[PDB]
This record gives structure tokens, sequence and C-alpha cells, in this order.
């Protein structure tokens, strides 16, 4: 008793938007450092019957029967998962229950720390994510500066990391977990201070890597592993997975942490897993542990460095002049344009990026930088070669906004008004859809 | 640079699980209460590219660009909801980001009453899901018992809502969120006095309709709209949706509450909404809307009430004696068995059902029942008349796990090693594997 026609027949109009948006990422330059493309093994798990099933708890401790293929599929997924990132299953374990990174850091936290528990996090405006605590003057922002007390550390003038403005509050605070892995951090991490700040404070050493995943998978970046209490990643990002969260704890450094953090994902946040997203984060851990993912990986890491070098070559400022890994982030000072101005520009042009906080900037109103990446244009077959086209563009989307500006002034509602039918505009687009309509899709 | 090698060539171990997965789903007679089965359409919006796309925000008010398509999908989720329950969007709103029920309940109980709020709802004992409130003596089990404090009200000795005693509680303990609908609650609910009770306190009222929602939407049960200030449910269950969620707000009753249940989802819980998702609930919403899918409905409901009558005429009781929706809890005691000893049973015959508390059990270890519903098996096509051998094939579980017990004894280790290789067993599955594998499978 029911409707078995495909989506196009039963569907039309929503099948119509989809066909709509599928072309629209086709002929975009996709810079958003956060997004990538699944390929269709990926997708085939996702729209998986194994999606019907309920089964709440953890393999071998199931409320339910029937489950023990589901179990299997856990398994394979928690196997894979620690076998990709370098790690011992008698050393560590892994959840694969979270639902998405947010998901997964509130449950993560809550299990170290519990309700009015003590959290230190990079601020927002800094490149810190809104899980690691993010709160305003005016209102606490995210759960976790609200369940959580939370403090929150700046990175220096320059873009970095200053540890010892980290050291300085975290021995006066005193928190019970410090974060660290960032939303728009360029640079790698050194995680040996982290963990020689935690030590000396007692607190735990939480390393969120959701952006920087697949660099500690291949060991291409340094390894929260050697020094992390928890590691979280979203994999969905670099790593090239479905929509999803995996939570690891180090068994050694603490002991009955595995009953905390299971516990605190099901049954005190979540209720019954999504076994599609599991499957598929299955399949993705497989590709991810292989030599051929590894070159993808490293490709990302050039693409970005020869990404960074023709912006400078360009006289276009990067904060902290360059990067360790898949992202930049553009200073946009000295051409007198917000990255909102930018963004908008970008977008008339099938240009994706992001308006983006650099240190300078106080407050996260009037951002006056973007932040680009390298994966999902890597993932499109795009070589070193190709990142001067990309600088090139962006170069002519920096000087039209600029041009922009002057004719219709520096409020924003005013400045759009510029952007329809511009000839320029009209243009530059037709190059990047002709450029990004003819790469490889998956 | 990437693998677009189908899924059975690119992970062949995995694809083998799924294919026994799905032959298993095909070959059990379902009876979980909370289960469906999605048809082709729902899940190629799940395994579709528009999961590629982050899009924090809401439609216009998005953080990124390059979000047209994607606030088309949300606008039309958003405008099916609000028909497909019949409610007028001057009036009502409905938010469609939350990740799964869990999350939808947590995120609007926090808009409502903050940390440390006060809310009631049901024990999980009685009927109520864990995100009421949950708790026991020993921990905070649910998020919702220690982010917020709870009470919790119980149902009476023959399996009702008690409304003397959630006022008599209400009066008392002064909540701000009252929450009524439930997990395994087998009658309609009274709103209205719910809606007296929240008044007469002051309290908001929260209806998780999610294991009822077809009954509200297609006016065959009492409708919470009238009565309540926020409505959550699941879009999985006998919707007949994919796995996500719904909540929905009463403006015209309270002013501000869209920006409150708005702001809880994102930023306070969630990040990056999942779109596929959201496509695939705006499918299912469109059949939801439509006069066939309220004949499903229905039918849903004649198939329970002639599988609880066939069950009374085999002399088996039935917790409230009877069913005013899709789902029947059988109280065992008669027959000096457990439900975790009936679901091994059933379990062992390829049926699906799940262990379930019943009034007189003070504890959820050692349940006294079980739950049984007809979604599952009204979507592969049961009619009525079939329900008889549903009946037929429980009674004969329930028989050998008498006998079961007799030969190997009632503690739960010794049990279980009765069912491997029972004669009667693999006589009574393989009538269910012929029955069930014949039934047509979306
Ligand atoms: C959207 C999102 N999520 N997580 C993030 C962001 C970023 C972001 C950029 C931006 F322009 C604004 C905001 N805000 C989020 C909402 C917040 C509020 O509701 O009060 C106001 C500021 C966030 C970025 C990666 C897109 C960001 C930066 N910079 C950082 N670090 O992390
Ligand atoms: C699994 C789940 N989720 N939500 C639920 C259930 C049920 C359930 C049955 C059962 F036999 C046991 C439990 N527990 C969940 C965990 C809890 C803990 O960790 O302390 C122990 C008791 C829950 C049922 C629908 C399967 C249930 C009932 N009855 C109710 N009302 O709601
Ligand atoms: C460090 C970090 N952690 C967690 C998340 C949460 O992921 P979900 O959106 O799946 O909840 C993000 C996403 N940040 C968005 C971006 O960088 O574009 C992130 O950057
Ligand atoms: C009333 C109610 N609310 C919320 C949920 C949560 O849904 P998620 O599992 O999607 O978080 C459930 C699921 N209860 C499981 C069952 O009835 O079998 C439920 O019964
Ligand atoms: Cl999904």
């Amino acid at each position: 008793m029911f409707n078995n026609e495909p989506l196009e027949q039963i569907d039309k109009e929503l099948h119509d938007i989809l066909a709509d948006e599928e072309k629209r990422q086709r002929e975009t330059i996709n810079l958003i450092a956060s997004e990538n493309l699944t390929n269709g093994a990926v997708r085939e798990c996702l729209g998986n019957r194994v999606s019907n099933k309920y089964s709440e708890g953890y393999p071998k401790k199931r409320y339910y029967g029937g489950n023990d293929f589901i179990d299997k599929i856990e398994e394979l997924c928690q196997k894979r998962a620690l076998e990709a990132f370098n790690v011992s299953d008698e050393e560590w374990g892994v959840n694969v229950q979270p639902l998405s990174g947010s998901a997964a850091n509130v449950q993560a936290l809550y299990a170290l720390v519990g309700v009015k528990g003590k959290i230190m996090g990079m601020h927002l405006c800094s490149g810190g994510h809104l899980t690691h605590g993010f709160f305003d003057e005016k209102k606490k922002v995210s759960i976790t500066s609200d369940m959580f007390e939370s403090k929150l550390y700046k990175c220096n003038s320059q873009g970095y990391v200053d540890l010892d403005a980290v050291r300085e509050m975290a021995l006066s605070f005193k928190p019970k977990v410090i974060i660290c892995g960032y939303t728009s951090y360029p640079r790698d991490i050194d995680y040996q201070q982290f963990r020689q700040i935690c030590d000396e404070v007692n607190a735990y050493l939480f390393a969120d890597i959701s952006h920087i995943s697949s660099f500690v998978a291949c060991n291409i970046l340094n390894n929260p592993f050697l020094h992390a209490d928890v590691v979280t990643t979203t994999t969905h990002k670099i790593l090239r997975g479905p929509r999803s969260a995996l939570i690891f704890f180090n068994k050694k450094r603490n002991p009955g942490i595995e009953q905390k953090i299971n516990s605190a994902v099901f049954p005190s946040f979540q209720g019954g897993p999504h076994n599609n997203k599991i499957a598929a984060v299955a399949c993705q851990l497989k590709e991810v542990h292989s030599p051929a993912f590894k070159e993808y990986t490293q490709q990302v890491l050039l693409n970005s460095k020869a990404l960074a070098k023709a912006l400078i070559s360009k006289q276009i400022d990067l904060v902290t002049n360059g990067t360790d890994n898949h992202l930049i982030v553009v200073d946009l000072r000295k051409f007198s344009i917000t990255g909102s101005k930018l963004q908008e520009t970008c977008n008339a042009i099938n240009v994706s990026l992001n308006k983006n906080t650099i240190p300078s900037d106080v407050d996260c109103v009037s951002p006056s930088g973007v932040r680009i990446g390298t994966p999902a244009m890597t993932t499109r077959g795009a070589k070193e070669k190709d990142m001067e086209f990309i600088a090139d563009v962006l170069a002519r989307a920096i000087k039209i906004t600029v041009d922009l500006q002057e004719q219709y002034g520096k409020k924003l509602v005013d400045f759009k008004k510029g952007l329809p039918g511009n000839a320029q505009l009209q243009q530059l687009k037709q190059e990047v859809v002709t450029w990004a309509g003819a790469l490889p899709f998956p």
C-alpha cells in the first residue's frame, strides 16, 4: 500500500529544484573550505533501506532484535575508523553514532565535564567553532556556553594561536576541558604544547580535527592522537564522507571514558542511530585508508600552497601570510571592502566562498576577510597550474567589488543594486561556468 | 580525482551485509511500532547531491551564498508541513532542521525553559520517551533530566494517563512545560484537559506526536494543534518519511516563539542542516497530504483494531484492553514469561517486536510485556484478515516460550540455550518467511 513511482514522476516540483541544484554545483568554483563532493557509492549507502531499522543502543547490547547485520555494519565502521586514524583498538575507541559535528562536540563535552562544567575553546571570531563555547555579551549563543561555563581564548595580531595567553587563561580559569582544532585556522596545531598546558591545570585535551581530518589520518600534519584524550571529527569535509561525526576517546589515558562517551551519545542525547549514515561512513573510511586517498589529500595541500602563492604574487594578503593545510583566509583591508561584499560578488560569478573574521576585527559584524579552501576543487581534478586561474578570478572579483563600491557606495544594501546585470560579472560568470562546467564531477 | 565505481565494486564487503539486511527486512513480520518502509522516491532524496551543501542559517538569512535552490527546498518543506498538519502559516510556524526526534525535543524544550528550567513528562516505564525528562535514582539518564529539572508522572494501574495525578503534580511542582504524547501509549490523548492544567499553572503545553503523527494529520485522532504551544514529531515512523524531525510552534499564542525555537535549533544546538533529509521530508509530506495516504492511515488503524481483537479472542491480555491507534501493548503476566524472553523467541522466528513495560512493573528491568504496531505491515499490504495470522503466529510464540522456559528455566541465559535448533521455531520461522517474503516491498 505505497507509491513506488520514481522521484521525477512522484514529485516533479522537487525533482526540478534538485536538478537545478546539481547543475549549480557543476558550474561553480566551490571554494567553501568545509565542502566536498561525495561519490556515488557513498550516496548509494545514504539512500539504502538500512535507514528503516531502529537500533537504539550499541552492537551486541541492542534494545531490539534483528540487529545482526546492523551490528556488523556498526562494527565494521568503528574498526575501519580506528585503522584510518592509525590507532590501536586496545588503546582507542570510537563512537560512530553522532548525527553531525555539533552533536558530537556537545555530547563529548558533556561526557567529560557535565552540566555547569568548565571549558575553554578558541573564540569564533579567531577561528573557533560555535560548539567550542561561543557566546557574546548580548547572549549565550551556543549551548556550549550555556550548559557549560566557557572561557574563550584569542589568536594574536598575526592570526596564530597564542599559547602564552592560553596558559595564562587556563591557570586562573581552571577548566576541565581545553578545546583545540578549529573552523578557520590556516596553520597546523602544536598539540604537545596543548597537552603540556592541560597536564599543568589537570584539564582534558579535546582536539576537533573536522577541517584537517584527512591530513591527520594520512600523516601529512601533526597527530593529535599522540597527545589528546578526545578527538572529534565530522566525516563530510576534507574526509569526503557523508554528513556525520566520529568521537574518538583514549582508553589508556582515561579508564572509564568509554562508558561516559557512549552513554552521552545514547541515551543522554540521541535516540535511534541513522544506519544509512553509518554504512556511508563505513564506505568512505575504506577509501580514506588507501594510498590513492593519501595522494588526493597531498593534492589538496599542493593546490592550497599554490593558491596561496598566486594570491600573494597578485599582492593579496593572507592571514599568517600562508597556509599549512587546505584553507586560506584572505585579509581584505588594503582594498577597503568587507568580506560580505566580496561574498556577494563571488556568488554573482558562481564562485562559492564565505566571509570570515580576521584578527583585527573586534566583532563578528563586518568581517574583513574571506575564507577559501581547496578540497572540493581538488576532488574535481584541479591541479597546481589551475590555481593561477582561481587566483586570477578572485583578483578580478576584488577589483570589480572595489569598482562597484566606488559607484554605488559602502552600504551593503546600495552595493548589491550595482550587481545585477553587470556586464563584467556576466562575462566573469561565463568564464567560471565554462571552466567549472567541464571538470570531473562525482 | 575520485572513485566512481558502484558500491558493489568499491566495497564488496559492505554491499553483501546491506544485501543481507534488505533480505532480512523482506522476510520479517515487522511489528516494531516505530518502524516503517520508505519508498524509492524518499530514498532518492536521501542519496541526492544536495547533501554536499553547507547552508547554516534559515531561508533568506543564510550565512553563505549559493543557497537559492536550498532555500526553495526548505521553504517547500515548511509550507508542505503546515499544510499536512492543517494549520495556517499565519498562526503556526515549523522548523525543519532537527536531525532526529530526540534532537527536536531537547532543542524545543531548551527554547521554552532554558538550562535549569522545569519540565514534566510521562515516565519512561509508563510509556514516555527518554527525552521527556527520564531519569532514575542512580542517574540522570536523559540530558532532559540533567540540563532541565524534571518531574515524572505515571499512568494508573489500568494503563491510562491519570490527569488527577498530573494536576496534583503540576500544582506542587510548577513547571514551565508539560509534555504529552508518548512512545508506547495505546490510547488517544485528551489535549484539552492537558491545556486546562497548563493554563492553571502557567505552563507551556508540549505535544510529542511522533507515534501518531499520521492520525493527527489525517483527522482520525484528537488534534493537539487546537490546544498546544509546541508540537514535535519525527518524520520516520507512521508518517513514513526519512529519519528527521519537525518542530511546530504556535505564534498566535506565543509572540516571539519563532525566534526562540529557531535559535535553539541553530546556532544553539546544530550546525549545517542536512539538505538530503529536508528534501526527503518535502517529498513525503506531499504524499502525506493526499487522500490515498489517508486511506493507508485508516488501514493502519483497521489492522490494529483487528489485531487487538484477534489477540483478545485467543485469551491474550492487552494493556487498557485495546487500542485507539497503531499500537498494542501485550501484558504477558498470565503466561509467566517476560517480554525479553518473547522478544528472543520472536527474533528466532523473524518476528520483530520489542519488550515493553506494563503498569504493574515497578522497574525497566524485566518488563512484563511487548509492544507491537501495524504501520510497517500495513505498508507491506496486510489487511484486516491478515491480522489473524499475525495473532496466530504470536500466540504460538508465546506457547513455545512457555515450553522452553519449562525445559531450560527462567534465567534468560539458560532460556536462550533452548532456542538454537528448535524444530518448532524453524517450522514457525519458515511459515513467517514464506508469508512475509511474498508481501509488497518498497
Ligand atoms: C557560520 C559558521 N559556523 N561556525 C563558524 C562560522 C564562521 C562565521 C562567519 C561569520 F561571518 C559569522 C558567523 N557567526 C555565526 C552566528 C553568530 C551568532 O548567531 O551570533 C554570529 C557570527 C560565523 C564561518 C566559518 C562561516 C566562522 C567565522 N568567522 C567561524 N569561526 O566558525
Ligand atoms: C528504547 C526506548 N527508547 N524510548 C523508549 C524505549 C522503550 C524502552 C524499553 C525497554 F525495555 C527499556 C528501555 N530503557 C532505555 C534505556 C534506559 C537506561 O539506559 O537507563 C533503560 C530502560 C526503554 C521501548 C519503546 C523500546 C520504552 C519502553 N518501555 C519507552 N517508553 O520509550
Ligand atoms: C571545527 C568544526 N567542528 C564542528 C563543525 C560542525 O559540523 P556540523 O555542521 O556537521 O554540525 C564544524 C563546521 N563548520 C562549518 C564550516 O567550517 O564551514 C567545524 O568547522
Ligand atoms: C515520542 C517519541 N519522541 C521522540 C523519539 C525520538 O526519535 P529519534 O529516535 O529519531 O531520536 C521517539 C522514538 N522512540 C523509539 C520507539 O518508539 O521505538 C518517540 O517514541
Ligand atoms: Cl541522511
